[PDB]
Protein backbone atom coordinates (compact mmCIF):
# COMPACT_ATOMS: atom_id res chain seq x y z
CA UNK A 1 0.00 0.00 0.00
CA UNK A 2 0.98 3.17 -0.63
CA UNK A 3 0.79 4.45 3.03
CA UNK A 4 -0.94 3.52 5.87
CA UNK A 5 -3.74 5.63 8.28
CA UNK A 6 -2.56 5.15 11.88
CA UNK A 7 -4.99 6.95 14.31
CA UNK A 8 -5.16 7.81 17.34
CA UNK A 9 -8.02 5.16 19.12
CA UNK A 10 -7.39 5.31 23.12
CA UNK A 11 -4.32 6.87 25.32
CA UNK A 12 -3.38 4.75 28.69
CA UNK A 13 -2.93 7.13 31.71
CA UNK A 14 -1.62 4.84 34.73
CA UNK A 15 1.62 4.80 35.03
CA UNK A 16 3.56 7.35 37.59
CA UNK A 17 6.80 7.76 35.68
CA UNK A 18 8.40 6.79 32.55
CA UNK A 19 6.54 3.73 30.64
CA UNK A 20 9.05 1.52 29.51
CA UNK A 21 8.39 -1.43 27.26
CA UNK A 22 4.57 -2.48 25.96
CA UNK A 23 3.99 -6.12 24.52
CA UNK A 24 0.74 -7.38 22.82
CA UNK A 25 -0.21 -10.70 23.95
CA UNK A 26 0.42 -13.14 21.43
CA UNK A 27 -3.68 -14.07 20.96
CA UNK A 28 -3.76 -10.90 20.51
CA UNK A 29 -6.45 -10.18 23.37
CA UNK A 30 -3.86 -8.12 25.91
CA UNK A 31 -1.29 -4.98 25.96
CA UNK A 32 1.15 -5.80 28.27
CA UNK A 33 3.15 -2.59 29.81
CA UNK A 34 5.92 -1.85 32.34
CA UNK A 35 7.66 1.36 34.08
CA UNK A 36 10.20 2.76 36.21
CA UNK A 37 6.98 3.13 38.59
CA UNK A 38 7.76 -0.33 39.45
CA UNK A 39 4.72 -1.56 38.09
CA UNK A 40 3.06 -3.69 34.99
CA UNK A 41 -0.31 -2.60 33.91
CA UNK A 42 -2.62 -4.97 31.87
CA UNK A 43 -4.53 -3.40 28.95
CA UNK A 44 -7.40 -4.24 26.98
CA UNK A 45 -5.59 -4.42 23.26
CA UNK A 46 -8.76 -3.53 20.89
CA UNK A 47 -10.26 -1.07 23.61
CA UNK A 48 -7.46 0.44 26.04
CA UNK A 49 -9.49 -1.00 28.92
CA UNK A 50 -7.58 -1.39 32.13
CA UNK A 51 -7.61 -4.71 33.40
CA UNK A 52 -4.97 -5.09 36.41
CA UNK A 53 -1.70 -4.43 37.59
CA UNK A 54 0.96 -6.33 38.66
CA UNK A 55 3.68 -5.41 41.09
CA UNK A 56 6.50 -6.86 42.96
CA UNK A 57 9.58 -5.32 42.10
CA UNK A 58 11.21 -3.15 44.28
CA UNK A 59 13.19 -0.70 41.46
CA UNK A 60 12.13 0.07 37.86
CA UNK A 61 11.49 -1.96 35.30
CA UNK A 62 12.66 -1.73 31.90
CA UNK A 63 11.35 -4.38 29.68
CA UNK A 64 8.45 -7.41 29.85
CA UNK A 65 7.65 -10.34 27.16
CA UNK A 66 4.69 -12.29 26.72
CA UNK A 67 4.98 -16.29 26.94
CA UNK A 68 3.78 -18.43 23.66
CA UNK A 69 0.64 -19.20 25.33
CA UNK A 70 -0.40 -15.31 26.42
CA UNK A 71 -0.31 -16.87 30.20
CA UNK A 72 2.80 -15.65 31.54
CA UNK A 73 4.64 -12.47 31.69
CA UNK A 74 8.52 -12.20 32.18
CA UNK A 75 9.97 -8.92 33.71
CA UNK A 76 13.57 -7.14 33.63
CA UNK A 77 13.98 -5.05 36.50
CA UNK A 78 16.58 -2.23 38.32
CA UNK A 79 16.56 -3.99 41.40
CA UNK A 80 19.00 -7.39 39.18
CA UNK A 81 16.14 -9.99 38.86
CA UNK A 82 13.48 -10.82 36.61
CA UNK A 83 10.20 -12.53 37.72
CA UNK A 84 8.59 -14.39 35.81
CA UNK A 85 4.22 -13.86 36.71
CA UNK A 86 1.01 -15.75 35.67
CA UNK A 87 -1.03 -12.78 34.12
CA UNK A 88 -4.50 -14.54 35.07
CA UNK A 89 -3.65 -14.50 38.97
CA UNK A 90 -0.76 -11.88 38.68
CA UNK A 91 1.15 -13.60 41.32
CA UNK A 92 5.20 -13.73 40.96
CA UNK A 93 6.16 -17.55 40.21
CA UNK A 94 9.64 -17.08 40.05
CA UNK A 95 12.26 -14.44 40.82
CA UNK A 96 15.73 -14.96 38.57
CA UNK A 97 18.94 -13.97 40.81
CA UNK A 98 21.82 -13.95 39.09
CA UNK A 99 22.96 -10.48 37.35
CA UNK A 100 25.16 -7.91 39.44
CA UNK A 101 23.36 -5.46 38.24
CA UNK A 102 20.47 -3.72 36.03
CA UNK A 103 18.90 -6.29 33.99
CA UNK A 104 17.87 -4.72 30.80
CA UNK A 105 15.81 -6.50 28.08
CA UNK A 106 14.36 -10.45 28.27
CA UNK A 107 12.38 -12.46 25.84
CA UNK A 108 10.80 -15.95 25.77
CA UNK A 109 12.14 -18.21 23.15
CA UNK A 110 9.13 -20.14 20.63
CA UNK A 111 8.95 -23.00 23.00
CA UNK A 112 8.40 -20.62 26.26
CA UNK A 113 11.04 -23.15 28.71
CA UNK A 114 13.86 -20.46 28.12
CA UNK A 115 14.02 -16.74 29.33
CA UNK A 116 17.23 -14.66 27.67
CA UNK A 117 18.37 -11.79 29.61
CA UNK A 118 20.60 -8.92 28.72
CA UNK A 119 22.10 -6.57 32.07
CA UNK A 120 24.11 -4.24 32.72
CA UNK A 121 26.36 -6.20 33.88
CA UNK A 122 27.37 -7.02 30.25
CA UNK A 123 26.41 -10.49 30.68
CA UNK A 124 23.70 -12.63 28.92
CA UNK A 125 21.90 -15.22 30.86
CA UNK A 126 19.88 -17.91 29.87
CA UNK A 127 16.91 -19.40 32.30
CA UNK A 128 14.98 -22.70 32.87
CA UNK A 129 11.24 -21.36 32.95
CA UNK A 130 9.96 -24.24 35.03
CA UNK A 131 12.83 -24.44 37.48
CA UNK A 132 13.95 -20.35 37.19
CA UNK A 133 17.07 -21.61 37.37
CA UNK A 134 19.66 -19.93 35.59
CA UNK A 135 21.38 -22.68 32.99
CA UNK A 136 24.24 -20.61 31.26
CA UNK A 137 25.91 -17.18 31.71
CA UNK A 138 27.39 -15.71 28.63
CA UNK A 139 30.06 -13.72 28.78
CA UNK A 140 28.49 -11.88 25.63
CA UNK A 141 29.42 -8.19 25.37
CA UNK A 142 31.69 -5.42 27.32
CA UNK A 143 29.11 -2.79 28.05
CA UNK A 144 25.56 -2.92 28.98
CA UNK A 145 23.60 -5.01 26.60
CA UNK A 146 20.88 -3.48 25.02
CA UNK A 147 18.56 -6.25 23.64
CA UNK A 148 18.37 -10.38 23.50
CA UNK A 149 15.97 -12.37 21.36
CA UNK A 150 15.67 -15.51 20.33
CA UNK A 151 14.58 -16.69 16.47
CA UNK A 152 11.67 -18.24 15.03
CA UNK A 153 12.79 -22.08 16.07
CA UNK A 154 14.91 -21.00 19.27
CA UNK A 155 17.88 -22.06 18.39
CA UNK A 156 19.49 -18.53 17.84
CA UNK A 157 19.86 -15.25 20.33
CA UNK A 158 20.86 -12.63 18.89
CA UNK A 159 22.38 -9.47 21.38
CA UNK A 160 23.16 -6.03 21.32
CA UNK A 161 25.16 -3.58 23.26
CA UNK A 162 26.90 -0.56 24.00
CA UNK A 163 30.38 -1.69 23.10
CA UNK A 164 29.06 -1.41 19.34
CA UNK A 165 28.93 -5.13 18.81
CA UNK A 166 26.06 -7.15 17.64
CA UNK A 167 26.00 -11.17 18.21
CA UNK A 168 24.32 -14.06 17.32
CA UNK A 169 24.89 -16.87 19.85
CA UNK A 170 23.80 -20.43 19.51
CA UNK A 171 21.06 -21.59 22.52
CA UNK A 172 22.39 -25.09 23.14
CA UNK A 173 25.84 -24.07 23.94
CA UNK A 174 25.60 -20.54 24.36
CA UNK A 175 28.65 -20.69 21.71
CA UNK A 176 29.11 -17.48 19.40
CA UNK A 177 28.26 -18.43 16.08
CA UNK A 178 28.69 -14.80 14.31
CA UNK A 179 29.67 -11.14 15.20
CA UNK A 180 27.62 -9.45 12.74
CA UNK A 181 28.61 -5.96 13.55
CA UNK A 182 32.26 -5.65 14.58
CA UNK A 183 32.79 -1.70 15.50
CA UNK A 184 33.63 -0.03 18.58
CA UNK A 185 30.87 2.74 17.73
CA UNK A 186 28.29 3.82 17.37
CA UNK A 187 26.55 2.04 19.94
CA UNK A 188 24.06 -0.64 19.11
CA UNK A 189 20.90 0.18 20.77
CA UNK A 190 18.27 -2.70 20.15
CA UNK A 191 17.95 -5.35 18.07
CA UNK A 192 15.20 -8.31 16.98
CA UNK A 193 15.12 -11.15 14.00
CA UNK A 194 12.63 -10.87 11.74
CA UNK A 195 9.52 -12.98 11.97
CA UNK A 196 11.21 -15.41 9.63
CA UNK A 197 14.23 -15.33 11.59
CA UNK A 198 16.32 -14.90 8.28
CA UNK A 199 16.99 -11.19 8.97
CA UNK A 200 17.73 -8.58 12.00
CA UNK A 201 16.39 -5.43 12.49
CA UNK A 202 19.63 -3.08 14.25
CA UNK A 203 19.39 -0.11 15.70
CA UNK A 204 22.42 2.14 16.66
CA UNK A 205 22.81 5.50 18.21
CA UNK A 206 23.28 7.61 15.27
CA UNK A 207 20.05 7.97 14.15
CA UNK A 208 20.01 4.68 12.19
CA UNK A 209 18.04 1.38 11.56
CA UNK A 210 19.34 -1.23 9.38
CA UNK A 211 18.29 -4.62 8.13
CA UNK A 212 20.70 -6.90 8.19
CA UNK A 213 20.77 -10.48 6.33
CA UNK A 214 21.77 -12.76 8.90
CA UNK A 215 23.59 -15.59 6.61
CA UNK A 216 25.27 -13.36 4.93
CA UNK A 217 26.21 -10.77 7.40
CA UNK A 218 25.31 -7.90 5.26
CA UNK A 219 22.84 -4.95 5.28
CA UNK A 220 20.16 -4.97 3.25
CA UNK A 221 18.36 -2.09 4.18
CA UNK A 222 19.08 1.56 5.72
CA UNK A 223 16.21 3.60 7.45
CA UNK A 224 16.52 7.07 8.80
CA UNK A 225 14.85 10.51 9.22
CA UNK A 226 14.15 9.63 13.22
CA UNK A 227 16.26 11.10 16.18
CA UNK A 228 18.10 8.37 18.01
CA UNK A 229 21.14 9.50 19.48
CA UNK A 230 20.36 8.70 23.31
CA UNK A 231 18.21 5.82 24.44
CA UNK A 232 17.55 2.42 23.19
CA UNK A 233 14.15 2.71 21.25
CA UNK A 234 12.61 -0.50 20.29
CA UNK A 235 11.50 -1.15 16.64
CA UNK A 236 9.20 -3.53 15.03
CA UNK A 237 8.62 -5.29 12.14
CA UNK A 238 4.32 -4.72 10.76
CA UNK A 239 3.23 -7.88 9.39
CA UNK A 240 -0.23 -7.52 9.53
CA UNK A 241 -1.06 -5.24 6.12
CA UNK A 242 1.69 -3.25 5.01
CA UNK A 243 5.33 -4.62 5.35
CA UNK A 244 6.24 -1.31 7.66
CA UNK A 245 9.52 -1.41 9.86
CA UNK A 246 7.73 0.81 13.18
CA UNK A 247 10.10 2.87 15.52
CA UNK A 248 9.58 5.54 18.45
CA UNK A 249 11.88 8.47 18.17
CA UNK A 250 13.24 11.04 20.08
CA UNK A 251 11.75 13.59 18.66
CA UNK A 252 8.32 12.46 20.51
CA UNK A 253 6.96 10.36 17.14
CA UNK A 254 6.44 7.34 15.90
CA UNK A 255 8.05 6.63 12.81
CA UNK A 256 6.93 3.81 9.78
CA UNK A 257 8.97 3.13 6.81
CA UNK A 258 8.43 1.06 3.92
CA UNK A 259 10.51 -2.01 4.47
CA UNK A 260 11.68 -2.26 0.73
CA UNK A 261 11.50 0.68 -0.63
CA UNK A 262 12.59 2.72 2.86
CA UNK A 263 10.72 6.06 2.66
CA UNK A 264 9.09 7.19 5.52
CA UNK A 265 5.09 6.99 4.88
CA UNK A 266 3.65 8.15 8.64
CA UNK A 267 4.67 9.49 11.50
CA UNK A 268 2.43 9.68 14.80
CA UNK A 269 2.19 13.01 16.45
CA UNK A 270 0.52 13.28 20.02
CA UNK A 271 3.07 12.30 22.84
CA UNK A 272 4.92 14.77 24.60
CA UNK A 273 8.38 12.61 25.35
CA UNK A 274 10.43 10.38 23.89
CA UNK A 275 8.72 7.65 22.00
CA UNK A 276 11.15 4.58 23.92
CA UNK A 277 8.94 1.37 22.98
CA UNK A 278 6.33 0.78 19.72
CA UNK A 279 4.42 -2.64 19.50
CA UNK A 280 2.55 -4.01 16.52
CA UNK A 281 -0.56 -5.88 17.11
CA UNK A 282 -0.36 -9.88 15.49
CA UNK A 283 -3.22 -9.84 13.68
CA UNK A 284 -4.57 -6.35 13.45
CA UNK A 285 -3.43 -2.89 11.92
CA UNK A 286 -2.40 -1.57 15.81
CA UNK A 287 0.29 0.24 16.53
CA UNK A 288 0.47 0.90 20.32
CA UNK A 289 3.50 3.26 21.55
CA UNK A 290 4.64 4.91 25.25
CA UNK A 291 6.71 7.52 26.25
CA UNK A 292 8.97 8.90 29.03
CA UNK A 293 8.59 10.86 32.48
CA UNK A 294 7.16 14.15 30.38
CA UNK A 295 4.21 12.05 29.11
CA UNK A 296 3.75 8.95 30.79
CA UNK A 297 0.85 7.40 28.80
CA UNK A 298 0.07 4.19 26.32
CA UNK A 299 -1.41 5.15 22.85
CA UNK A 300 -3.06 2.77 20.66
CA UNK A 301 -3.23 3.51 17.10
CA UNK A 302 -5.09 1.71 14.25
CA UNK A 303 -4.96 1.88 10.88
CA UNK A 304 -6.99 0.50 7.49
CA UNK A 305 -4.12 -1.06 6.32
C1 LIG B 1 21.71 -0.15 27.62
O1 LIG B 1 22.30 0.87 28.42
C2 LIG B 1 21.55 2.00 28.65
C3 LIG B 1 20.27 2.21 28.15
C4 LIG B 1 19.58 3.40 28.45
C5 LIG B 1 18.21 3.61 27.91
O2 LIG B 1 17.94 3.27 26.77
N1 LIG B 1 17.32 4.20 28.78
C6 LIG B 1 15.95 4.45 28.38
C7 LIG B 1 15.23 5.39 29.36
C8 LIG B 1 14.38 4.53 30.32
C9 LIG B 1 14.29 3.22 29.60
C10 LIG B 1 13.49 2.13 29.89
C11 LIG B 1 13.56 0.98 29.09
C12 LIG B 1 14.43 0.93 27.98
C13 LIG B 1 14.60 -0.22 27.11
C14 LIG B 1 14.56 -1.56 27.50
N2 LIG B 1 14.81 -2.22 26.35
C15 LIG B 1 15.00 -1.34 25.34
N3 LIG B 1 14.89 -0.11 25.75
C16 LIG B 1 15.28 -2.02 24.06
C17 LIG B 1 15.10 -3.52 24.42
C18 LIG B 1 14.92 -3.61 25.95
C19 LIG B 1 15.25 2.05 27.71
C20 LIG B 1 15.17 3.18 28.51
C21 LIG B 1 20.18 4.38 29.24
C22 LIG B 1 21.46 4.17 29.74
C23 LIG B 1 22.16 2.98 29.45
C24 LIG B 1 23.55 2.77 29.99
Amino acid sequence: PVKPNYALKFTLAGHTKAVSSVKFSPNGEWLASSSADKLIKIWGAYDGKFEKTISGHKLGISDVAWSSDSNLLVSASDDKTLKIWDVSSGKCLKTLKGHSNYVFCCNFNPQSNLIVSGSFDESVRIWDVKTGKCLKTLPAHSDPVSAVHFNRDGSLIVSSSYDGLCRIWDTASGQCLKTLIDDDNPPVSFVKFSPNGKYILAATLDNTLKLWDYSKGKCLKTYTGHKNEKYCIFANFSVTGGKWIVSGSEDNLVYIWNLQTKEIVQKLQGHTDVVISTACHPTENIIASAALENDKTIKLWKSDC
